[PDB]
């Protein structure tokens, strides 16, 4: 319906836990197909992490 | 004056725009005049200068502002023609306290935004809710919609003001329904609640509560799992309504009554609605989904445009589309075509999607050329103007298809090869478009020509003219900043092109025809706009006749 | 407040955010941060 990865619950996730005072130095990204550059892109902007440090593991 | 307010759970795609315009439609079906304010927390005016891909595809309205594809969603459903007032954004309310503030209204104090920012939101709610939309019409609800999701930290005022509000205008004039979304993961295999929860959560401690439910998903969620919402939620098991992605959106208000929400609204809301004359309320869109549901006859329409990367980035003409196969009973086959992959570069790079992209256009009835903004992709719209017009095909270019059409006229059947436009080549030996003196004042955003305007039908027989009921002039909705150029205008003219659509002032060409091919036209301004379920427009149900080769018969 | 907000909607009412959504964030911190670079030095 959307059609596109959706990247806010991962910022909402990493701002719950940086609220907590954990801030995360890996983000895991779960998908069930593989995420373009522009979603990682998007991720590191948003949950302010380097590009390198958003892993994304699909469904293998 | 009652209220329902719509807001997102933990993505902004879940489809808060679609479950507020099923609320209107059942709203207005009972008998109640419905009003509609999409609240945008960005702080951009208005939409004008929206990538399509940002949020979907740019909605022009009467008076020229750019808005959301929600009000064209709320307009298509309800029937009803919006205002600049209707869309609420973060930078119109900060611009408005700014300028009050600096003028002299707050003397005194220091201006917050609790007393202040929030109090200006709620003065646009309820001075919005009572103007009339549909004409005399004096609303009865206004159905305020909140962009993205519980917790971001642009919403937090709009979420502290409705907070307020609810207490300034009574329970029993405001509702909520929290819209969210149960994934279910194909390595869980499960639907998660766990995301709903925490929406509701949130959403409690910012200071409201969910009188609705309503859970999105891709297919029907067990009973455990709804059960499981009820309980973690602390709303009642008929207070939790699961809406599944379903083949049109005139489903949704049909399972949304199946669901028992008019019901409840009618009770929660006191509305006062009788339930014995509401009965076929529904009726049209019952029609219109077995319809949907029962087309067999196929007609292909290739889309060569230069965002299809989203499909929602081309929401509006999709709609007129489908419209128009609607109208005459067609199924439609929309094969969205990449306009880059068209080009003679994407053959040296990528024969196998140049080859696939082309025999995908050549094997459909008829070709679409939407308009759009840039130099990418350009080319491709005049290679596919130029085959649609030696091969015989139908096409129907907007705005960027208009150049597009007269640009490839010009280098073709002219000579002029060095034909170009203006926005993608400044210097131009021939300028064929050329940009409009007074809105390129360097101030882009509310610049253009934007919104209804009059276009003249020139004197002499054309088809487009009795597509749209053989008037003398009609009215359509602009978004465009260039424009064709006069002499080269009358060297095509000469040839064998018609421009057959003009302004009062008979400077401004707007709409061309070409003799000979069968269906070859093209307009300045957006037809899309203006289609509506049992309205298609003119020139999108001229293009699907004439792809299924039904034109001549429906012109007699 | 007044000036960081002023600024970013008389900056995207020209056209220095085209294209994209003009956001918190993004933005508005952005312009602070900025404001307070070109102010200190
Ligand atoms: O669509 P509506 O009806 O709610 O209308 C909407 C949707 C969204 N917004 C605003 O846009 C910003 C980010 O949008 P957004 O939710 O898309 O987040 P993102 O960073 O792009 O992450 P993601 O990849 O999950 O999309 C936010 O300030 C919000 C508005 O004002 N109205
Ligand atoms: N390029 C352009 N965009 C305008 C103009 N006026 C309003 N807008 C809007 C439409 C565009 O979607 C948006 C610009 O953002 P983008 O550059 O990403 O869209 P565009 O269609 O140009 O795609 P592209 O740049 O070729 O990748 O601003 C204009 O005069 N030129
Ligand atoms: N119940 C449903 N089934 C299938 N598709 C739906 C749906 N509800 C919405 N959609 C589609 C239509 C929209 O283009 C898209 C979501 O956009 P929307 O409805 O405007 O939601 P939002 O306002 O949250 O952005 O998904
Ligand atoms: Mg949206
Ligand atoms: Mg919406
Ligand atoms: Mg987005
Ligand atoms: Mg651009």
């Amino acid at each position: 319906a959307t059609g596109e990865p959706k990247t806010k619950p991962t910022q909402s996730s990493v701002r719950e836990l940086r609220g907590c005072g954990l801030s995360p130095d890996l983000i895991v990204c779960r998908s069930e197909k593989p995420i373009g550059l522009e979603v990682k892109e998007k991720i590191s902007n948003f949950c302010h992490v380097g590009p390198d440090q958003v892993i994304c593991i699909h469904d293998l």
